[PDB]
């Protein structure tokens, strides 16, 4: 048995993912290989996490929450 947690990716990843997000709200393919490089990930999943990134951040960007 194991299992962890729900998550496919890891501390050091979402570490640098953050700062990454932290330096740009989008990045090119360019980027993403560079990243994936100093990384070992794939174009793809990088892409998912940094949508789901902004994702939260456009619904938590003071715009969620209607009290009325």
């Amino acid at each position: 048995m194991r299992k962890r947690g729900r998550q496919t990716y890891t501390r050091y990843q979402t570490l640098e993912l953050e700062k990454e997000f932290h330096f740009n709200r989008y990045l090119t393919r360019r980027r993403r290989i560079e990243i994936a490089h100093a990384l070992s990930l794939t174009e793809r999943q990088i892409k998912i996490w940094f949508q789901n990134r902004r994702m939260k951040w456009k619904k938590e960007n003071k715009t969620k929450g209607e009290p009325g």
